[PDB]
DNA sequence: CCTGACTCGC
DNA sequence: ATGCGAGTCAGGA
């Protein structure tokens, strides 16, 4: 059953064919400056294994890698272009990326390994990665003939694959998703992870002493107000604390049963002080734990940068997500937390951090799917869209919204691209379920166009089986024909969501490619750092303000056409906090 | 090691 | 049962 293959000692010109199935494994999951033990090749010629050592110092291979017009499919080639950037070298050509092309077919199916991919079309001719390196503590790089095998086994998956998985995605109409859109975003992500973003530790040890010593003095009240002392991070124990020692009303629980969740403490707080010595102790304790601690230990001590990984093949809904560290998550809400961001600064001295935003963007994307007369006129006066609400679900004048209107308005506007129901604008608002369903009913009287959509879009989730975005990414929801209620209902909710949030996902990722093409052709050293969801921070030169502020807004806004305009806000600092 | 609770973001 | 994510810690394996 084993596969006929090449174990060269050397590199050949038959390698180095203009059309290759391309390996080149990283085992470690942090691809960062990490080894790459292994590489296969697969051509029309045959099939090969090389060594690293042999064929990254040979010249010809090389410069193979970085020809353009020498074409590659392979397997999360961020991964591997990474990990070549980390040792000076350029890859270049990849024109077909399985995990991509997968991640589009399906969402779903979690493809993580070409074994998975594959399966998708009944070729097994391959193992999972986990058969071979195992997990954890077992994880570990097999002999080189156990690997060779492996890596050529993948390599020849990927050169049979490739076809049919173009077909697929040309049946879909996602072929231009994947050679236009998420291919072309995987090298600036490259480019974006391996600059990677500088972290004044200094800044952040301070931080750290300070708060040390703030937990130290609302964890010693605590222990006063309960009269012992105890594992405040305990759920058990705070339960015991709480709702026995203490006597606390018990209002809501949990799948395990006491309930000490901040929905509950909330509202037990007017009961007894060490409620709110509780929250706050829970605040300042995830700031030292993930945001000083956490980060600390992913600075890089040479560079003192943090190099995230973008996961671009994760989510259902097409958007990215952020690991080691997680970059898209740091505090904001709080003031506390916020100065977490003094720490963010530029890589260079006399640079700037420059951060723009859409404002809104998730509710112009609705605006403009449902084509609501109502809501698009709203954007179209670039009116505040939660007092416009609160006029219409309220009847009134701008002058007569008051704050709790505006804030009840707003839940709503944010509950409606979530597919909320009466129940939970009830539990959101915590009011009654009958008079949250008439907020809603209101909401729909105001904007039918909206409620046509939400109408439609289920109906046509349950034609076609799926649901799709602006620019073609789909999401299958099988649960929508589903005789469970709860199941049905949360399916329903992708169905309404998905191309809403896919759809704002799409704009983004378009308006960074736009962007990166805007910045060469300007021959501007400005470049991008990270995204999250809906903004785009860079750095740059302090002498490079003016010209971003006029370019990044424009090459944002006009990253796609909808009815409405897209609406940008930016902002630029000395550090990402100033970036306000 | 793996699931749940919790808090962080958009 | 309002959408989509990640990291840390407690729990028990
Ligand atoms: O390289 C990112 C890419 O790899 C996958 C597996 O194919 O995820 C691996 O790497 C991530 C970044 O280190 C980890 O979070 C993940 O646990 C590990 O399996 C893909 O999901 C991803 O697109």
């Amino acid at each position: 059953a084993k596969m006929a293959f090449t174990l060269a000692d050397r590199v050949t010109e038959e390698m180095l064919a203009d059309k290759a199935a391309l390996v080149v494994e990283v085992v470690e999951e942090n691809y960062h400056d990490a080894p790459i033990v292994g590489i296969a090749v697969v051509n029309e010629h045959g099939r090969f294994f090389l060594r690293p050592e042999t064929a990254l110092a040979d010249p010809q291979f090389v410069a193979w890698l970085g020809d353009e017009t020498k074409k590659k499919s392979m397997f999360d080639s961020k991964r591997a272009a990474v990990a070549l950037k980390w040792k000076g070298i350029e890859l270049c050509g990849v024109s077909f990326d399985l995990l991509l092309a997968a991640y589009l077919l399906d969402p779903a199916q979690g493809v993580d390994d070409v074994a998975a991919a594959a399966k998708m079309k009944q070729y097994e001719a391959v193992r999972p990665d986990e058969a071979v390196y195992g997990k954890g503590a077992k994880r570990a790089v097999p002999d080189e003939p156990v690997l060779a095998e492996h890596l050529v086994r993948k390599a020849a998956a990927i050169w049979e694959l490739e076809r049919p998985f173009l077909d697929e995605l040309r049946r879909n109409e996602q072929d231009r998703l994947l050679v236009e859109l998420e291919q072309p975003l995987s090298s600036i992500l490259a480019e974006m992870e391996f600059a990677g973003v500088k972290v004044d530790t200094k800044r952040l040890e301070q931080m750290g002493k300070e708060l040390a010593e703030q937990l130290g003095t609302v964890e010693q009240r605590i222990y006063e107000l309960a009269g012992q002392e105890f594992n405040i991070n305990s759920p058990k124990q705070l339960g015991v604390i709480l709702f026995e020692k203490l006597q606390l009303p018990v209002l809501k629980k949990t799948k395990t049963g006491y309930s000490t969740s901040a929905d509950v403490l909330e509202k037990l707080a007017p009961y007894h002080e060490i409620v709110e010595n509780i929250l706050h102790y829970r605040q300042l304790g995830k700031l030292q734990s993930t945001y000083i601690e956490g980060l600390l230990k992913v600075v890089r001590p040479d560079t003192k940068k943090v190099h995230t990984i973008f996961n671009q093949a994760l989510t259902q809904t097409g958007r990215l997500s952020s690991t080691e560290p997680n970059l898209q998550n740091i505090p904001i809400r709080l003031e506390e937390g916020r100065k977490i961001r003094q720490a963010f600064v530029p890589s260079e001295s006399d640079w700037l951090i420059f951060a723009a935003d859409y404002s809104q963007i998730e509710l112009r994307v609705l605006a403009h799917i449902a084509e609501d007369d109502n809501l698009m006129e709203a954007f179209r006066r670039d009116l505040d869209i939660h007092t416009k609400t609160a006029m219409d679900i309220f009847q009134v004048s701008e002058d007569e919204v008051t704050p709790n209107m505006r804030r009840q308005a707003k839940a709503v506007n944010y509950g409606i691209v979530y597919g909320i129901s009466d129940y939970g604008l009830a539990q959101n608002l915590n009011i009654s379920r009958k008079e949250a369903a008439e907020f809603i009913e209101r909401y729909f009287e105001s904007f039918p166009g909206v409620k046509r959509y939400m109408e439609n879009i289920v109906q046509e989730a349950k034609q076609k089986g799926y649901v799709t975005t602006l620019l073609h990414r789909r999401r299958y929801l099988p649960d929508i024909t589903s005789r469970n209620f709860n199941v049905r209902s949360f399916a329903e909710r992708m169905a309404m969501n998905t191309p809403i949030q896919g759809s704002a996902a799409d704009i983004i990722k378009k308006a960074m490619i736009d962007l990166n093409a805007r910045l060469k052709e300007e021959r501007l050293q400005a470049h991008l750092l990270l995204q999250v969801h809906d903004e785009l921070i860079l750095e740059a030169p302090k002498e490079e303000m003016e010209r971003l502020c006029r370019l990044v807004p424009e090459v944002m806004e006009q990253a796609v056409t909808l009815r409405v305009p897209l609406k940008v806000d930016y902002h630029y600092g000395s550090t990402w906090y100033d970036a306000k």
